[PDB]
């Protein structure tokens, strides 16, 4: 009830989720990659990550009034992947232009003068390649940074540093 | 053979391993994997993990006297993959039988009156199909138990129970 899945991901019930009442889809296979940070509290541990990703789930729903956490994929530094909307859905991460075109995952907390931990960073292209063997990513995917699409200082700049080194990176 | 690496794991040197002296390797691909519980303390942490492999490892090498941790795998309440003699090397886990041609995991607790999280199962299920994958492990691959292979508790009756529905398992 129903997994049988990839690279590792708490789902949805595990981390105590309010259910997702979004609709639209998103044409898998797909093209585009944004990393992003939450710029909210870090955690590092399966105990407090699960229950970061449920406040920031909390605020999109309650608070801007969304379906469901705006990020496709969260990324804890307990070094675990939290699913948000999944492979499917269209997200809400990067703005209209890029929403229904990419897949955001984001790093759990403030990245401006910090550094995720490497079984972040792993368990990230860990999830990344876990796209491409189901479909939903397409294996030219590019790898976008959230500020290289949207006015904003997201992933912070030691985590954008870092994605730049990432292979499949593009400015 | 496959450029595509799989699953995350963390390292030995992100667990600070004492480097190892064991040179017997396996012929690839293994066809059996025989899964262990250590009947030591368990962590939930990535920390409180790491030191654990170290605990396990120490006690090996330094007590027993083998070549490096016994297990080619370790899976922590963390829900993450601790890096052993990995899938290339013979492990010392099941008796001199089987080591030579299976692969040792074992689940870092007493699993007799405790079930291992669902991360735990997810990153040691996850761990195999990345076997598979990468041609390590047969596709056929069959899980055993460690006490069907030898008279023992190991990995626990509640961890032995979960195991026997894994659809690999065969008695
Ligand atoms: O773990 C890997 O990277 C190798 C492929 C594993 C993909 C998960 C297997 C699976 C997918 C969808 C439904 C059931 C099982």
């Amino acid at each position: 009830e129903d997994p049988p899945a990839c690279g590792s991901i708490v789902p949805r019930r595990e981390w105590r989720a309010l259910a997702s009442e979004c609709r639209e889809r998103l044409t898998r296979p797909v093209r585009y990659v944004v990393v992003s940070h939450t710029a909210g509290s870090h955690c590092d541990t399966p105990a407090s990550c699960a229950q970061q990703a449920q406040n920031v789930q909390s605020y999109h729903v309650r608070n801007l009034g969304w379906c469901d956490v705006g990020y496709n994929f969260l990324i804890g530094e307990d070094g675990l992947v939290y699913e948000g909307r999944g492979w499917n859905i269209k997200g809400a991460h990067a703005g209209p232009t890029w929403n229904p075109i990419s897949i955001g995952i984001s790093f759990m907390g403030n990245y401006m003068n910090r550094v995720p931990p490497p079984r972040a960073l792993r368990a990230a292209q860990n999830l990344l390649a876990c796209g491409v063997a189901l479909g939903a990513l397409r294996s030219n995917y590019e790898v976008k940074g959230h500020r290289d699409v949207q006015p904003t200082l997201s992933p912070g700049d030691r985590l954008y540093e870092i994605i730049q080194t990432w292979s499949h990176y593009r400015a």
